[PDB]
């Protein structure tokens, strides 16, 4: 429950970062820069969270669904594949996500991320890369609130849909409990800013929603952020 503990272990890992657990509609904060949690920052692949549900909510595309990838050459080389949108999910394959973006288009996203609320709700002229340098920008505070939501199927989107954008966000399956979760890394804006936001489902069925926001650099490990949350959520006994 310390909160002294947590702050250790973002200070050792020389990072700037608040954890934000929202359990019941009770939020905590954690870390070593608790005033991360009330300022907006790019949400980067969290947004696929939210892509996903306007996409499929307005049929724009189905979970089956098998996006070609058309020779050119991407970010990584797992990118390099046919792929549906929850494998682009796993991957945060974004060239994915932003032939989605595309297809649901400037007026309809936008009428939906202002419908929804989530951040400020601005995204710009460019239908495909608003969330990854700007205009959109989301404190994690709000995050957490948006994947609690999303967690209990409270979100403004049918539950057929909501149901299905959660099985593509499982992270991990141990001990009855589960995981679920998207990662984020804005690494094309200074500071860069690291996400992973998600839920852990206990045993009992309980709900704690988690919002991990910090400062990123180039040359930690991706597995960073899940190395700080995953012992922060043993520390307050969440695992
Ligand atoms: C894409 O917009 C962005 C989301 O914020 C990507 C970049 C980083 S790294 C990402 C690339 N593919 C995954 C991987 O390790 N491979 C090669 C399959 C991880 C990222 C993230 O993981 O937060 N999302």
């Amino acid at each position: 429950g310390h909160n002294q503990v947590i702050h250790q272990y973002f200070d050792e890992k020389n990072t700037s970062g608040v954890l934000v657990i929202q359990t019941d509609k009770k939020i905590n904060l954690y870390g070593n820069a608790l005033s991360r949690a009330n300022t907006e920052y790019v949400p980067a692949s969290t947004f696929k969270m939210l892509n996903a549900l306007i996409g499929l909510e307005n049929q724009k595309t189905d979970i089956n669904e098998i996006f070609k990838w058309k020779g050119e050459k991407r970010s990584f080389t797992a990118w390099e594949k046919d792929m549906t949108l929850g494998e682009a999910m796993k991957l945060s394959a974004v060239p994915v996500y932003q032939e989605l973006a595309r297809r649901i288009g400037l007026d309809l996203m936008q009428k939906e991320v202002k419908r929804i609320g989530f951040g400020n709700a601005e995204i710009g002229q460019q239908v495909d890369n608003f969330w990854l340098v700007g205009p959109l920008k989301v404190t994690p505070i709000q995050e957490v609130e948006f994947v609690s939501q999303l967690a209990h199927t409270q979100l403004p989107f049918s539950e057929k849909v909501q149901a299905n954008v959660k099985n593509m966000l499982l992270l991990e399956e141990s001990n009855g409990y589960k995981i679920f979760g998207k990662t984020g890394w804005a690494m094309d804006i200074k500071p860069q800013v690291g996400w992973l936001t998600g839920w852990v489902e206990q045993p009992d069925g309980k709900i704690v929603a988690f919002a991990l926001n910090m400062e990123m650099r180039s040359e930690m490990p991706a597995s960073i952020r899940n190395e700080l949350l995953m012992k922060s959520l043993k520390q307050l006994n969440i695992i």
